[PDB]
């Protein structure tokens, strides 16, 4: 439920990313844009020489990057959308380089991820519709 929301959350960035077919919450939607913006240059900033072959390669490269995103410990609503942009980079990675035909068990790991490390700070700075929905909506 709280791990529902956050599953429907990585779930929808997934489905923003393939291009896949009611609708998004407006909470969805704006953290698509900001996340969207954000992957656009972490990709840039870095991968090719890591190939995405499978479903646990890419569990294990997010943990691997985000564990790093959040050492020092401190958290605050940027570094929680470069957890959505890193999602949309391996869900790509994956899509090409997947030696195999999953959205599932990508959106299941980002949300275990967020709920098991972040859930707490969430929901003391407002919420997802009472923090960052009010941060970052036009």
């Amino acid at each position: 439920s709280e791990f529902g929301y956050i599953y429907r959350l990585a779930q929808d960035y997934l489905q923003s990313v393939l291009q896949i077919p009611s609708g998004p919450s407006k909470t969805s939607r704006v953290l698509q844009n900001v996340a969207f913006s954000v992957q656009k240059e972490v990709e840039k900033n870095l991968l090719d020489n890591v190939n995405v072959v499978s479903v646990d390669t890419a569990r294990t490269l997010f943990n691997q990057v985000m564990e790093k995103e959040f050492e020092d410990g401190i958290i605050n609503w940027g570094r929680i959308v470069t957890i959505f942009a890193f999602e949309g980079i391996l869900i790509k990675k994956l899509l090409r380089q997947q030696i195999a035909p999953t959205y599932k068990e990508i959106s299941y790991f980002v949300a275990e991820f967020i709920m098991n490390n972040t859930g707490e700070w969430i929901r003391q700075n407002g919420g997802w519709e009472n923090g960052f929905v009010k941060k970052f909506e036009p």
